[PDB]
């Protein structure tokens, strides 16, 4: 039995198909889930996580059940495999979004349910699916192949990024500043993968380098949740995306932002205003892969 | 042009009247009108009363609701509102709001692709006005197809809503509160151009017993209104001669109905003895909430462009 | 019009219908509740508790209304007469949650709709039939008796257990320390109806008397939610009363353990016999769900 932790995890195969799916139900939506159930877990409460994921269910023909901070505590009162065992029992699905990947392991390793990553400090995996999705869409997938420029931590969405071009065939070029390091346990698995697949992955600490002949600019915010600050903010001086950052970058690139978006630090006003209609597909697209997925998982039993 | 509810304002007599048939066509013969559609709750300020009203309503309909409360969803405190709105009315078919501030609905509406509904805020309170509307229907004191009013309380959201409304519908109403009290004058205007239009007998004073003769519908509500509780204690003072209790119901005609939004606070805009005398309208106004919610969001999925 | 608040208020013929029935919903669902309601009260939030009804009502066709302790301020606010007024006439059931028993007898007195104690300071009814459900389905009912011993606190569970026990006709042993007393209305009310179903009940300070010849143990937590600026008095008192290996070693062979969770390794129960009985621990969780079905199914024909 599969869960969905990363996507490491998968084929080429397997994600292309989830993205064309997930197009098949934007399309032609289809009640695929009849009566199933999705128990959402949340350490710490994502609106714009949570309506994708009880949408997904929803519209498939399920039942979703949001159980957040103040209603769930997770390792603070009674142990995980506990919890696990009674929740994973009764629901068809457990999304969570944990505050440590450890805790989706450990609730996966007694969860009958497949357990669906909704954010872990070490990857992002759907949130990738739908900027894929969305690539998709906007046509900037010329030869199965998208040339895509990261700027930003080495966070979650930088490591799932990084996998996921490995994996797919991408050219992608990763920018952070200079004191910031990779997980070489990452890196490795990436390494592996691209000479498979024809990946050509760069990693640098220059924006203006990583965006050359891109496509596709990817960014995030610099403080992530918990980690608030002051001194972060002057370390990523140079890392703004704004209108001379898109100008090195290919004619009618796409600027990608999972959102919330700060304006006038990662982005600038201007900049993220002239891609608004691309950004907030893009947060909209989510859903359709949560789709994709579930359907997925369900036949992965 | 895509319409929002945020204040019965912006909605005819003819329109007003008609969602309050259709609440009536729908609690006597429950249909599935939205089936599949999505209604999505933002809470700034809790009120159960009023989730069930919406949850319910939308789920009768066919339709599911999510709940997104305070907690949930801190609105104009992380991200700006432009944002939310365009992600979160993207993907709903309505967005119900209740709001601290008014210029949030407006804001929300003005980046909405989904109808946004003003679930309560500081200016206006209009679901809970066409639910007193229905009710008073019910209770057959809609004579001639105008009501004689009544409304004793602050110039809350509430007073606003029930000023504009009688200013719409033609009817005849007397507000009462006290001396140093004012409506703001721009709602104030909009009324007396309303009524010329409409008809309505409108008259503002501080007098409780003044406003109350010949009159078969009497409406209060509690006077420390909600987020203004760190003004209470003076507020109350201010309020001495207000309470509704047997000798002010006495007179208002007989048979006349007290109508309250809730919660009560029993010992001080109402008596105990006058409040349980009324609990049989009182608590179908409560729940008569869900049937006019229906017909509002019927009425928004036909008005979409 | 009949209320859930208490295993007093049913027969034994009562509630051993609802687990047949809960069987029965087990091994083959219905939707014998279309577009029903049921408007969930917590005044302390529990997970567990929550899935099993709003999982009952969803597979039983109709929809659940969660308001939380953030939601809905009980007793806080408004009057509950008041709130019972509205809620109770909108929804078809009213799951309730709280901190104090009297709060659903308030409610109930003024709500249109059945009332449902999904958990009180008194008594834990929906717990009990979940246990109960669970002694049918490991064959630990033999004749229609059950021989159960419970060890801990004088609480609501036990309260639950031994009304339950007294009206079935079960063989209990109950073992609490020696300064702890059962609500004197709860017992006399226990010792009325042992009589007339042949209850053999015994209360006593000695967990191993409790234990021998059971087939059947029942723990709790001993620290119970509220009570906990009371802890660390507590903790000692309940020196031998953990459940262990040598503990369930002196009731009969294979029997089960039943714990209501969540549970406190390394206090009333170890770690090693938890993890035993993991699968039967486990299975009493899960098997709440099919009970409140029974119930709620149970409630929409008592109106």
């Amino acid at each position: 039995m599969k869960h969905f932790l990363t996507l490491r995890d998968f084929s080429k195969e397997e994600i292309l198909s989830l993205v064309n799916h997930a197009s098949e139900l934007k399309k032609e939506p289809k009640k695929l889930l009849q009566d199933k159930t999705l128990a959402m877990i949340f350490e710490k409460n994502s609106t714009r996580t949570r309506m994708a994921f009880e949408l997904a269910i929803t519209e498939l023909g399920g039942k979703a059940l949001f159980l957040s901070s103040n209603d769930l505590q997770l390792s603070r009162g009674e142990p995980v495999k506990d919890t696990a065992r009674v929740i994973g029992a009764m629901v068809d699905f457990v999304m969570m979004r944990v505050n440590k990947h450890e805790t989706l392991l450990e609730f996966a390793r007694y969860s009958k349910a497949p357990v669906i990553n909704a954010l872990s400090e070490l990857y992002h995996p759907t949130q990738v699916l739908g900027d894929l999705f969305t690539i998709k869409e906007w046509n900037k997938m010329q030869n199965g192949i998208a040339k895509v420029a990261f700027i930003g931590d080495s966070n979650n969405m930088c490591n799932s990024w990084l996998i996921t071009a490995a994996i797919l065939g991408f050219e992608i070029s990763i920018a952070m500043p200079k004191n910031y390091k990779i997980s070489p346990e990452i890196w490795e698995f990436a390494m592996k993968q691209a000479l498979i697949s024809g990946a050509k992955i760069s990693l640098g600490y220059d924006k203006f380098e990583a965006l050359k002949d891109k496509d596709v600019v990817i960014t995030d915010t610099w403080v992530s949740m918990g980690e608030e600050k002051e001194r972060k903010i002057k370390e990523f001086e140079g890392f703004m995306i704004d209108e001379k950052a898109m100008s090195v970058a290919n004619k009618d690139a796409i600027l990608l932002h999972c959102l919330p978006a700060y304006r006038g630090y990662e982005v600038s006003e201007e900049i993220f205003e002239k891609h608004a209609d691309v950004i907030f597909e893009e947060a909209r697209n989510r859903l359709y892969v949560v789709k994709a997925l579930l359907c997925f998982l369900d036949n992965q039993r």
